């Protein structure tokens, strides 16, 4: 069926409806560039709201070599055979699943941020149970991940491990327990729990946890669902989650607010050049920072 | 003798020669929010900044009942056994030290980021060989001083550990290691090394050291100024100390300018109220964060 302003509303009943067809063309129109799409795209955003938020959100990263792949299939397949209709948004670094009925596996293609966001709520709306939002665990794309979602699950296989990850991570996994490295898979277990007992816990209601599995055995999967609804029952007990959820909306609306702001500003050819000589004078010893600070505030207001 | 337009440049000499009646006068000038007092101190400032740059510049917390004062006179009188010349400044939060004639301390008032750099600033031109800036551990204090000092060293007394703390730590200190308590000592600094041998390297160049003394008892002392000294050697080997200083220096700059900008425009009252009815809109489900941005960057640009 068409999707355009007259028959948006009934486009938005077959959403809610779970009908595949109309997610994807959802997504798609969602990212069409053309100008028309755009506006009709921001309607249909605006429309979907009140049927957004009741849905399990998930973040996943894995290192390379983390087997995050055999990972998601096997707990997508689990959450699938407990009757639930799972999500998967499969975002770009900076199989059984794919056959099953109860699930939709869609790309986010490398900003991506608000992109990987509005596809969460058109799968909220479209009544998914659980929206996964995947990547690779590289440079800080586990704070970033960690920033949208409800918890925070970091793959590892078995330099000293990531500050950034330490200030996100809810669950650690470790995959590949299997065959013959169940030793060095236990020592790189024990060292993130070491980690995660150590540092002040991220929310007072949860101390992070470190499993391990072998997805291509069948192993240890339904742990990790195990553990993921004992931190839905911790956080959600003190009425944590909620907050989290706010707190991440409200902080995403006031950087990007920020960060068009100071990206127009330092955008413009004029401040940039002036910013730089200014920079530059500081480094010469010709300046004082008061005066670097001062001069670009009066660049600024004039 | 007076400070003014007319004798900058002899004060300066006076400065220069480690004058100390000269630096309080100056301090005292750069503290003054007299409008000729704020421009004298504005040319005082961009006339001395060739004369920086050669101090050792320490940053010290302690959090409550961690002996700092004890520690830092202990480790001031060692400084000024070894021949040298240390300056302390005493941040506000948001002794035989005192009676050394080669000591100078001064307290900043509780911005005093700023005040605090400025300051540290007139002692290098002084001559100082060290300059320590010191605080209370509280909140994001150990950051706040960290972004301003070659080496961040913090006092911890025998919730999880901080990871802000980890972010910035270089060295661990664990002061009152007298008396009974050794055992409670060393199961702290344990666990300190624990999560700072774990944890990714600050620098590549430096594994962060955790150390114990007893001030009061004279103890570790010297232990501590040579560990400072060792970090010094594994910093200045591959020229990352002074990349450091610049790094710091730039991102001075770079943030009081964006703080400016923004907090200018979040104070406006006409914006602050468009943008908590706008945060409110998406609250209520009224606008998808795409609309509420868009509406906002609107609002800005008219
Ligand atoms: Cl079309
Ligand atoms: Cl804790
Ligand atoms: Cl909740
Ligand atoms: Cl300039
Ligand atoms: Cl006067
Ligand atoms: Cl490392
Ligand atoms: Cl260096
Ligand atoms: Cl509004
Ligand atoms: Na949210
Ligand atoms: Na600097």
């Amino acid at each position: 069926s068409l999707i355009n302003e007259a028959t948006l509303a009934e486009s938005i009943r077959r959403l809610r409806q779970g009908e595949r067809a109309t997610l994807a063309q959802a997504m798609t129109l969602v990212e069409s560039r053309h100008p028309r799409h755009q506006a009709l795209s921001t309607q249909l955003l605006d429309a979907i709201m009140p049927y957004c938020g009741n849905t399990l959100r998930l973040g996943v990263t894995g290192t390379p070599g983390a087997g995050k792949s055999t990972f998601l299939e096997a707990f997508g397949m689990l959450l699938i055979r407990e009757g639930l209709k799972v999500a998967v948004i499969a975002v770009d670094p900076s199989n059984d699943l794919a056959r099953a009925e109860a699930a939709f596996i869609r790309p986010v293609p490398s900003g991506a941020s608000q992109r990987a966001r509005e596809l969460m709520l058109l799968c909220e709306a479209a009544g998914y149970d659980v929206v996964i939002v995947e990547t690779v665990g590289v440079g800080q794309s586990e704070t970033e991940v960690a920033r949208m979602v409800d918890c925070f699950i970091s793959l590892q296989i078995a330099q000293g491990i990531k500050k950034g990850l330490m200030e996100v991570a809810d669950l650690i996994v470790i995959n590949k327990d299997d065959g013959d490295n169940h030793t060095n898979v236990a020592i790189a277990r024990h060292m993130y729990e070491s980690a995660l007992h150590i540092l002040r816990r991220k929310y007072d209601e949860w101390q992070p946890r470190v499993l391990t599995c072998s997805a291509l055995e069948k192993r240890g999967i339904d742990e990790i669902w195990h553990a993921i609804i004992d931190f839905k029952t911790a956080l959600t007990a003190s009425g944590r989650l909620q907050q989290v959820r706010q707190q991440q909306s409200v902080e995403w609306l006031r950087k990007q607010t920020e960060e068009e702001v100071l990206n127009h500003l330092f955008a413009n050819e004029d401040f940039d050049r002036y910013y730089r000589q200014t920079l530059l004078a500081v480094k010469n010893n010709t300046l004082s920072p008061r005066t670097g600070l001062r001069q670009l505030s009066e660049f600024i207001q004039t």
